[PDB]
């Protein structure tokens, strides 16, 4: 069957693993469990198409940047995750996108911009600022909450559709 190699990237603690575990295991993980590098593989039916979602969950730790070129190189599509209550994570989005472009030798790469932790009332990044950034990249912007599940499937499934149209 068709396989989609998805790679979740973003600064430490923005909820990359929480979003990936919500989608696969239907549970909100609220534990301190920094990620090194993990892979999830699950059969799903998306728009009637049988396909394998192969999702690599990456570390936000910079200690692993050699490990980064490698997985970014094999990825078909990317979820760039920042948190709506961490302005630095939003700023560090540029760095991840510009690394992806250089590892993929392409101006355009299937990608979705994800503003996570939207269940929290203490917001420091305005949805409009993120939307404007996404618009300049030419990619869609989706706000998610791993804790309530808002926009989770949407984020992942959309990315798959952007891969389909590439
Ligand atoms: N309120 C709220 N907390 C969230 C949300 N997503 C993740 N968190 C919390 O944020 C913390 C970090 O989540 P985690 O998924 O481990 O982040 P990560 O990006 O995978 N970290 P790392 O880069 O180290 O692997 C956890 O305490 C988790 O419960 C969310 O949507 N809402
Ligand atoms: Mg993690």
């Amino acid at each position: 069957m068709t396989e989609y190699k998805l790679v979740v990237v973003g600064a430490g603690g923005v909820g990359k693993s929480a979003l990936t575990i919500q989608l696969i295991q239907n549970h909100f993980v609220d534990e301190y469990d920094p990620t090194i590098e993990d892979s999830y593989r699950k059969q799903v039916v998306i728009d009637g198409e049988t396909c394998l979602l192969d999702i690599l969950d990456t570390a936000g730790q910079e200690e692993y940047s050699a490990m980064r070129d490698q997985y970014m190189r094999t990825g078909e599509g990317f979820l760039c995750v920042f948190a709506i209550n961490n302005t630095k994570s939003f700023e560090d989005i540029h760095q991840y996108r510009e690394q992806i472009k250089r590892v993929k030798d392409s101006d355009d790469v299937p990608m979705v911009l994800v503003g996570n932790k939207c269940d929290l009332a203490a917001r420091t990044v305005e949805s409009r600022q993120a939307q404007d950034l996404a618009r300049s990249y030419g990619i869609p912007y989706i706000e998610t909450s791993a804790k309530t599940r808002q926009g989770v499937e949407d984020a992942f499934y959309t990315l798959v559709r952007e891969i389909r149209q590439h």
